[PDB]
């Protein structure tokens, strides 16, 4: 009902304020949350496939191939055809992108503190329980 | 720290499971959350501008103009140049899109119940308080 609808709305609003505030925080590095996400994904995993990257993206945009090409010319990522399967593209961080991650992690750390630090320790425990209960229900 | 980072992660994960589950729910109507969003925005407001629509989108995709053209050929929305300002495009729902909203609202109502109804009434009140506290902090 209106209680369920009000809850869906509150969770989206908080999520959207968090992306807005993260984008503000990483602004200086000429990247947005979407490019930042790719850099985080590609640092953890090694040289993965385009498909693996799309799968590992928590949220996939409506222009991945275009968006990666932009990152390719910018010098953050490098793409190459897999010598085994010619219809597959492997993607990985360049030295510059590796260095860009290091520099952005400092602003990201500050982002999490300044934006996810408003609750008391008691409230954090309550919020954690409730959000994990919600995950189990949805998957 | 790790508490702040774990909280950011939990809120994103729940949000992403909600879009996944909504897309599954509205699948039959040949639309995704992004097209559904536009239909909801355009039903509430009347004939708005492309800019107004982009602003009123809680989350704006990386291909609005392309994505609206797709909805234009599909017959959900209609676009026209404003006779006052020629460099401005006005957008609005067609009869089909108006009818599509009616039919999707039934599945959306079921989506909210099946996905945002897992908490007790006591928990709903606690979750509401915590999420509103988070909004005030972020804006």
């Amino acid at each position: 009902g209106m209680n369920n609808r009000e809850l869906y709305g509150n969770i989206r609003d908080v999520y959207h304020l968090l992306q807005k505030n993260l984008d503000k925080a990483i602004e200086q590095y000429d990247i947005s949350y979407v490019q930042f996400g790719v850099i985080q994904v590609l640092a953890k995993s090694g040289k993965v496939s385009m498909s693996k990257l799309i799968e590992n993206m928590g949220c996939v945009p409506s222009n991945m191939t275009t968006m990666i090409q932009r990152m390719k010319r910018d010098g953050y990522v490098m793409t190459e055809k897999n010598p085994n399967d010619q219809r597959e593209t492997l993607v990985y961080l360049t030295k510059k992108g590796e260095e860009t991650k290091k520099q952005v992690d400092v602003q990201y750390s500050d982002f999490l503190k300044e934006n996810c630090g408003c609750f008391t320790k008691e409230e954090e425990g309550i919020l954690e329980d409730l959000l994990l209960k919600w995950k189990k229900h949805l998957n």
